[PDB]
């Protein structure tokens, strides 16, 4: 259709656990990420415009920034990792997913799919980690089981996130049909 | 066929209305703006050439600098707020579609395109927005009515825009037929 | 002897009496001299004192600015525009978003301000030093001259801390 | 009045005392001065003494650092998160990273170490001179309060190098 | 097949001519131009490889640094104009088509294309124009008629400009058979 | 000790008595320091005063440049060549073009001219200072011996707008 | 699939032999390079996960940074040549094929696309070579037997180059079917 | 007070007594100062003067160094390795370079050399300048000790040219 890049970033800490394997340790990493949301609009009616200062962009860019000076860690890591973490940091993110550049670009992508509903869709998104490399995620990645399902209540948000957010009841709205922008 | 990229950088300040949404608040706009102009040519003869201290180019050049110190507004914006816009600024523009950077790719793509009769053939603009984003028009984008159809008609230059032009029947003579490089 | 520099974006219009209207973007370097490295001083993302520094910097951001000594009937027309106006009490450049900034930051802070940079567009930039800020040739700055609009005012984390900063608190 | 530039990365966790937390890829510009470039101080990549200090600035990445003075039952939950961690002297931030960067680089070390500049993700950076290393109201370094991890001091090309240091050897 | 990109760059002064319009002017335009050139390689054998301190870079980069502080001109130009391009630089280039970015392009993939005769192929050259923008060439517009024949024989280097080269009888060369690299 | 930086570019083709010809992007920075910000002599975009300067400056943007003071018969030759020249007092150069663009924007122009830094391509520039400009070593430079063409002076807002700087006006 | 890229930098001088022809001399390049692995995934799962401080990016880095500091020379150079360049530099290694900056990009695809045996793919290797040009790998490339069959045995790591790894035994244990990553 | 920067790359092999081997893209800033700005002592690119000094220092490029003073038998296997071979006075490595680069270049040349950068691939930089050049402590540097190669000098434009500078013509 019409492509639309829209240019956000964060900066992140990150659990990756490890295998049973004797070598495998468990690591951390804190990095700054660059995310590029990639958008193909058919339609540019007001509702489903993004830009500053607007409404639509506002939830995006505030579920974005959720995870900026926040750590992430997985559902499934062991308890007493997941217990150091909420004391580490007030701001923290459990994700359905094993935290990484690449699973980021998965849940930037289903995050922002799902905020647009309110034509305009969420193409891709491109995922920078620091100098090292980038993954990018597109409409199959979302969808695969293989890589882990994404639904909205498996990405859990720290109240200190919640804190920030221009609405605190952003993420309950989208777990309901509640259609955001009038 | 053979593309061709031509820079051109604008400076603008533009209206976004809003709602009758509760939260939708009116914001303006100023940024920096570059445009990648993307043509695709069959044939260089000499008058659709696009180069410096040549005439095609002026005229894209001063349709393009039509927009830069200028603000932009919807012609059906509320006309308070229109009158506001023609007291804050003596160079203003008057658009058939609200404007953005999504709309200044298609607005860009249809003025290059209609100064084009004079081959040579208008791929793609893209507009890059400061440093947060892209929109990239295609042709398809152009002629979609969803978006909002574009005539020379319904882009309304100030006079003070036009009191900068090479020449001042410039875009009067691409609303009739008037071919510009003999 | 410790050269702090942090990095500032915003996206402006403003105007200048052909009157001409301005819209750019602009990159803001404040550079700091520190000598304590004290936590109330500490300039950090997401604490305190920084906080406020961006919101009085981002109070600049998709906002318009004018001079006071326009004349009152643009005035109107300016704050008819948007709801996010600044009035400023020099005639707003780059070169007076540089004072303007550094005596905001100033205002706010053994952390001094040592210098503002303040880029537009691919144009230029212009560096403010503390010896322009003490001229009254280049326009006296004082903090109530600066008037933020109430929807700026709105953005804020404090929307009272401007107002608490006139004050001794 | 050789002036030498040398260039590090790492990417670090840190904490703050709202309590904050912080991940940010960093840039570190080391600058030095010489006048003999005889081989034994010579910086250099596949060598040893740029390895020594290579190591001891790669300790910082994928780790977290965090304060002495902190609270303790959060220093545990700091070293239960990962085995990659370093006690800090000082509370952790960029401004504190470019003082122990060049006092860490100072005690390896006619070269010596004339400044050290720590860059903020984007946000900008911070940049120490040798008066800024002889404060205590800046937080006074000695070697023995920077206290690497077991699995920090695993990954060096000698695993002793530190403890090394803080003796004549 | 392989993509390889080679990187070459030039400094050059050149003439567009006009129409008879009477507001089209001649133009001289002195830029600083950036060139990739995109191979193709089915096959790495030495006598195709392109690299420094080698033999067929060596006739390539010698080819494209003709173009290196001198001035082109159109064959078919005034003579007075032409005449006084001689005296103006001992470094020209007679050009079977006007000189431009876009000419450039089409020149530079020629050349390199009948250098490569001594598997390897020319894909494509993009002639970057400062900070105005670039044209890229690919094979169909080289062998388009409407954009100009390339011939050999119709590209002149001067006297001054074969000075420079590693051989003198480069040019010479590859208008006959004579196969390059043994 | 208000430091500006505008920016500018140019692109140029000019002579060197092999006699040698040089097609180049160029681009400039102009230093200016600044002490009263009163509105006469500000630079900005769409005002009138960089509307001199950069008219000026875009003066030797596809245009030749040739010496005075060069052989005349290739004096023609350079203006057969096109109706854009300039006739330039010294024998052009970046480093005389640092020179002559700190000349003519000190002509024009408390805002003073600091430096000039004019740079040819990716090969390196040149930076100007006053004490540069007042050498009769490196060729003294009047107004009256920058010569503009006919058509370079056609694009200028006023045509007449060097005519009038050679006088009072 | 979903698209991955990891970026690498080494250090390297490397050998051209040259032809019997006259002019062809033969050539030493010490350059700076800058590598992009590009990966396409179908799952992330743990044990093929490529990310700093884990094992299986940590052997693609000590094979990648093997070519740091080092020569390399073909099998096939003469014998003079590879005994000086074993004395030149403890750090070598000999390689199958002739030593470029196209080679490296087959090279490095190959050496990555064998450690991930331990889904996740190599899709191509893009090889910088300082600011002189690239080279990319496909997957085609790497079985051409005309640009050289690339076989584990074939690139033979010096002690000195060993000396370095994590683990001495990596590269013998890819020999083998060793499974890496548990 | 004229300041030229002009910019040069090369691309180099060379040796440092593990002993380690360094293949990297270099690039050279070279800083001089100017007073006269006569023909003679003008740099620029298709004339004369840079044209010695281009030659000279692209002679590093696509060639080995080597130190005199290392043993001869690897410096047999040295100049085995290729014929683009230079010996030099001093160990090579990126701060002799930026010695060395400097004493050509002042041999060479009221142009003077005020700095010479050079800068090592992405790890950094060393900055000579004139006192550098005058250490024993660092190496004397004169003009015989440098060693160019048979095939070195083959390219350049004049192979007697540096035979020419040791002596007065
Ligand atoms: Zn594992
Ligand atoms: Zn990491
Ligand atoms: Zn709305
Ligand atoms: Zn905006
Ligand atoms: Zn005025
Ligand atoms: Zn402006
Ligand atoms: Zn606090
Ligand atoms: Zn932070
Ligand atoms: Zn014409
Ligand atoms: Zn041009
Ligand atoms: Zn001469
Ligand atoms: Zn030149
Ligand atoms: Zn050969
Ligand atoms: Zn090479
Ligand atoms: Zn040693
Ligand atoms: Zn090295």
């Amino acid at each position: 259709h019409m492509l639309i890049r829209k240019l956000f970033k964060f900066e992140n800490a990150h659990v990756v656990r490890n295998c049973t394997s004797d070598r495998c340790k468990r690591s951390i990493h804190g990095h700054s990420y660059k995310v590029e949301l990639l958008l193909k609009a058919s339609k540019l009616d007001h509702g489903q415009m993004v830009y500053d200062f607007g409404l639509l962009k506002g939830v995006i860019k505030d579920l974005f920034d959720s995870f900026d000076h926040a750590i992430c860690f997985w559902e499934k890591d062991d308890p007493q990792y997941i217990d150091a973490c909420k004391t580490f940091s007030a701001r923290w993110i459990s994700l359905p997913v094993s935290p990484s550049a690449e699973q980021f670009s998965r849940i930037f992508f289903y995050l922002a799919q799902q905020v647009l509903q309110s034509d305009v869709e969420v193409y891709s998104v491109i995922v920078h980690e620091t100098d090292t490399g980038y993954a990018q995620s597109f409409l199959e990645d979302i969808q695969n089981e293989q890589m882990g399902l994404l639904n909205l209540e498996g990405i859990i948000f720290s109240e200190q996130v919640q804190s920030e957010w221009a609405d605190p009841n952003m993420y309950e709205n989208l777990k309901q049909g509640i259609k955001f922008h009038n």
